């Protein structure tokens, strides 16, 4: 029993972890076989975040310009190239602790691990979602860009996110492993700040379930829904519209429980309109929505309290 | 930016976790140097839960009565002894994955990493905290037990749970590492439950000086008060009673923001007697207080928003 906002052992990507340094700018870098890869900005002058030409500074740069540094070890830097807003250096050492891996770029509502970490050096590791507005609302200081998101599956580590930057917000962003941005941001300073965010409807709902399998009820209710009316209600609330794919997701979870996805949807739909009237779900009053429905199906009882 | 509930790297932990199967049990243990730690209820016979008696369970025991499996490699067991509610097997190979580490007692109040185990495979890491009345609030299934909580501090991994049992209520029990149960519980199906639980007081106002660090003032007034009006309050809402000790840990937070201990107690006073009025603090509407002053200092920036 319990439900607790739960990261993946973050063992794995611990050692793939490294410090690169670009002149007088230091950040961290993943080291995966004989490739270490790292935001880009690391070559960016102090002189002008505002208007950077990462074609133009790279060529000025040469292999030796960069430093890496995997614990008391360092890696000499024996080819480099830029993939879209990462750099990729090759090393002269492969990684003997790298992990079965894949690179794959999440949609917005999916979740992951964060492995924050400073200087090359591990210091924490929490769970996350990636916002419809393509930000991660994370917990991040100066530094700890390149740090890594993933997920693991069978002992093969999904990474899905490295970290670029802070938006005036508070809210950050960064690329995937490809390095293409999640949303419309770009590596330098700008004006540019996070979009209208929504909640995550297919979430709430999954997390709904899962107070379901853990023995709560008392939010149910005696109607149905369909899914326009539902969408009419939620999208004044400001949640995503709900489609038949988010309702086809649900099915597992709808049938360890018993309970129609509409039913549920109609639950939500009273919540929404009426508030909690007090009273928590699974410890909380605001409506959870960085659980997916893999989230809840991973961490609950396949049984079902009942 | 961003404040979010954080464990500490599990991969120190990871490395030293193990199954441990006694007859048809099966649960993980934990490989330090050439010990293997384990909860004593693996030898409990499945026909009485209810009157073990666990001297006599375990004479009827020899070294190859249990099996430890790291991996796909089997370990030897040439030793066993009883220390409390743990055995400790000695086993023919040390660890060359020991961590430097120590064994510490926590204290109510007092917040750790856990690592959720099954059949000696790690399968997430949570924070907790231990709850007033000796229990957390975990997320565990069945074969969960010898899953462990720890801290870690310059690459020292402080173990401080190990998890042996679920309560009525859905919370869970368990002992240090030197066997001790955290409170009043005991290794047997009885009638216990978990005694009244408190709001930890002092983790409450670390995380309002968290808030204040990034950022948020809003909560803040012009009064002050006195230890003792501020528990006359506090105490009519099952807050833990506030002591000078725990004024005094709160000095570096305080110091940081300019804000006065007792100025931050009038308030969470006000919060208390008011409510929160819609509003979040940190994104939260419950007040948070599974983080120590320690955490936050951790995890927040050293400047100040401020
Ligand atoms: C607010 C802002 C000025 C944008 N700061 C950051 O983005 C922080 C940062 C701070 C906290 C968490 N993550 C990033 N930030 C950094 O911490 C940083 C840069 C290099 C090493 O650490 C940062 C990131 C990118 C830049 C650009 C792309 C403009 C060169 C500059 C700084
Ligand atoms: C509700 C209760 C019957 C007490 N179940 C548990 O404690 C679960 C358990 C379930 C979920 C999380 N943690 C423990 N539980 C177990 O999962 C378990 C026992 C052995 C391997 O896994 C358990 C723990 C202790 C016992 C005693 C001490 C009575 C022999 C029995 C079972």
């Amino acid at each position: 029993s319990g439900f607790r906002k739960m990261a993946f052992p973050s063992g794995k990507v611990e050692g793939c972890m490294v410090q690169v340094t670009c002149g007088t700018t230091t950040l961290n870098g993943l080291w995966l076989d004989d490739t270490v890869y790292c935001p880009r900005h690391v070559i960016c002058t102090a002189e002008d975040m505002l208007n950077p030409n990462y074609e133009d500074l790279l060529i000025r740069k040469s292999n030796h310009s960069f430093l890496v540094q995997a614990g008391n070890v360092q890696l000499r830097v024996i080819g480099h190239s830029m993939q879209n807003c990462l750099l990729r250096l090759k090393v002269d050492t492969s990684n003997p602790k790298t992990p079965k891996y894949k690179f794959v770029r999440i949609q917005p509502g999916q979740t992951f691990s964060v492995l924050a970490c400073y200087n090359g050096s591990p210091s924490g590791v929490y769970q996350c979602a990636m916002r419809p507005n393509h930000t991660i609302k994370g917990s991040f200081l100066n530094g700890s860009c390149g740090s890594v998101g993933f997920n693991i599956d069978y002992d093969c580590v999904s990474f899905c996110y490295m970290h670029h930057m802070e938006l005036p917000t508070g809210v950050h962003a960064g690329t995937d492993l490809e390095g293409k941005f999640y949303g419309p941001f770009v590596d330098r300073q700008t004006a540019q700040a996070a979009g209208t965010d929504t909640t995550i409807t297919l979430n709430v709902l999954a997390w709904l379930y899962a107070a379901v399998i853990n023995g709560d009820r008392w939010f149910l209710n005696r109607f149905t829904t369909t899914l326009n009316d539902f969408n009419l209600v939620a999208m004044k609330y400001n949640y995503e519209p709900l489609t038949q794919d988010h309702v086809d997701i649900l099915g597992p979870l709808s049938a360890q429980t018993g309970i129609a996805v509409l039913d549920m949807c109609a639950a939500l739909k009273e919540l929404l309109q009426n508030g909690m009237n007090g009273r928590t779900i699974l410890g909380s009053t605001i409506l959870e929505d960085e659980f997916t429905p893999f989230d809840v199906v991973r961490q609950c009882s396949g049984v079902t309290f009942q």
